[PDB]
């Protein structure tokens, strides 16, 4: 017996220098009319107002770091970084999260320096959002859509979107932080509209076969080439940027060093590196995320 | 009867967030070997430490604005901007400006999100600085190296290369702020060494004899387009984005709206924008500087 997804929101501007979103999210709170459908109405939310208002991704700390339970449920203080009390904030209104009040679903919406293409972020294998994923890949021919699965691996989820019954994050690059490219600004905001779309078929019973389809599971990350004073001493090698979602194979060069030398990967199997050289992972010591490909079996969702 | 050239220095992180020149001054003084020439060693400078710690453009105002000679003279206080002080600084480094004790030449290191290619940056149209960049030119055969002429049109020139007797920018960019691209570093440094090499020939007395070549010359700025509230209506058009040093012609798109129309250029003939979507310059209210093509006599230089 399906339930259809009444309370539905879309957050821009989470980090807030990742421009479509910030931007999106304010046009459709002058202009809502957009993200009206039949059934549901989403509503626009600007996640991050005041990194935003300062164009940079955070104040404190991470905001899309800042969404665990712990975080959320902590004691209330002054002191508090202004992204966990904001997180709060987000909580009350999309929450609260893990019980049944919170949302339906959140879309999330990113910018990354990296050549990602358009690729969706989910912190678990729920048969809608693959559904979701192989909606938007058909609805695009000749454009990846890739899906990326990022498990939390344990303990807290800490996503913003994780606040939600349930949501994902659509992701889009390469794009400059505090730059707005008019070509991506289009493209989300015409994908944000066939989410919405589907979200629709959905709540009008929309039976949705089962299917196969290859998606992307974190490994882990690599970090920067660096000195013993953390600095850097490479970066990513020309053969390896802007090649997210290539495989990467054991032997191939990954970082080129300043001193001349090429950083090659020896890892013992072919992996494909996701968010290749994104700037604000610098400080989070991570050149590239490394993740296996891997084809799943969608269960169906029928009436 | 020629100067030599034997005070220079090269500069990077003048902003904070550009991370060629960054990585370049970082490295060069931990390794200024590749630096020297036999006539003369350049002294490779980290203009905005604080800035380029915090990987930001500024902390407090734009460096490579600060050094008219009214900020430099100006009387100190405890409540100057950090990069008025840092100013201060660099004209008892580099200059005082304006006086016999400043250095011969500073080559100052920049980037851009703009897809800008090489370009060299100069406040005036002095012989020197067309031989170096025709030189560029000749070394790089198929590499774009274009001379933009920035004449600060009254009264104070305000850059930081400005505090030399001479100097120039090298511009280089796409490359998004707060991240570093093997490919354009390598490009810099390797510019930056024949940069030296130019120097080292025109010392040893090298005959430069006169020539004529292509210029752009700063015309003025293009807003982006704004609400009544001064933020974006909409960004560079995707025909524009992308397209510095080409021709934009009147009649030709240049914004689109995110009310979905197209805005044209209205100029009543061809200009050639560049700095086309600075993610630094969203601020400074410039969506991209249009430039006329020029054909300019470079006299020769003989000893
Ligand atoms: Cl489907
Ligand atoms: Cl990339
Ligand atoms: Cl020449
Ligand atoms: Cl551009
Ligand atoms: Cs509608
Ligand atoms: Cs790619
Ligand atoms: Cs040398
Ligand atoms: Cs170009
Ligand atoms: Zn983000
Ligand atoms: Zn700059």
């Amino acid at each position: 017996s399906r339930e259809p997804l009444l309370r539905v929101a879309v957050t821009g501007g989470t980090h807030g220098n990742e421009m479509c979103g910030v931007y999106l999210a304010r046009y459709w709170l002058q202009n809502p009319g957009e993200l009206q459908r039949p059934s549901f109405s989403a509503m626009p939310v600007l996640a991050n107002p005041a990194a935003t208002a300062a164009c940079c991704r955070y104040l404190d700390r991470d905001l899309n770091r800042s969404c665990t339970l712990t975080f959320l449920g902590s004691t209330a203080t002054p002191d508090d970084p202004y992204e966990v009390k904001r997180a709060r904030e987000l909580n009350q209104l999309l929450g609260p999260k893990g019980t049944g009040q919170a949302f339906d679903f959140t879309l999330d919406l990113h910018n990354t320096t990296a050549n990602t293409g358009v690729c969706l972020i989910s912190e678990s294998n729920i048969s809608f959002n693959l559904h979701l994923c192989h909606y938007l890949q058909r609805q695009n021919p000749g454009m990846p859509c890739r899906l990326f699965l990022y498990e939390p691996a344990g303990t807290e989820t800490f996503s913003v979107e994780s606040i939600s019954k349930n949501g994902i994050c659509l992701e889009m690059g390469p794009q400059p932080q505090g730059v707005l490219r008019a070509d991506l600004f289009s493209r989300m905001r015409a994908l944000v509209a066939s989410i919405l779309d589907f979200i629709e078929l959905f709540n009008q019973g929309m039976d949705l076969p089962a299917f196969e389809m290859d998606i992307y599971r974190n490994l882990g990350s690599v970090d920067f080439p660096r000195t013993a004073d953390g600095d850097l001493a490479g970066t990513v090698h020309p053969q390896l940027q802007d090649h997210d979602f290539e495989p990467l194979r054991p032997g191939e060069p990954i970082f080129k060093l300043f001193s001349g030398e090429d950083v090659l990967y020896e890892g013992d199997s072919i992996v494909y590196p996701v968010f290749i050289n994104e700037a604000a992972y610098y400080e989070k010591h991570v050149a590239f995320l490394k993740s296996e490909k891997i084809r799943v079996t969608v269960p169906a969702l029928l009436r």
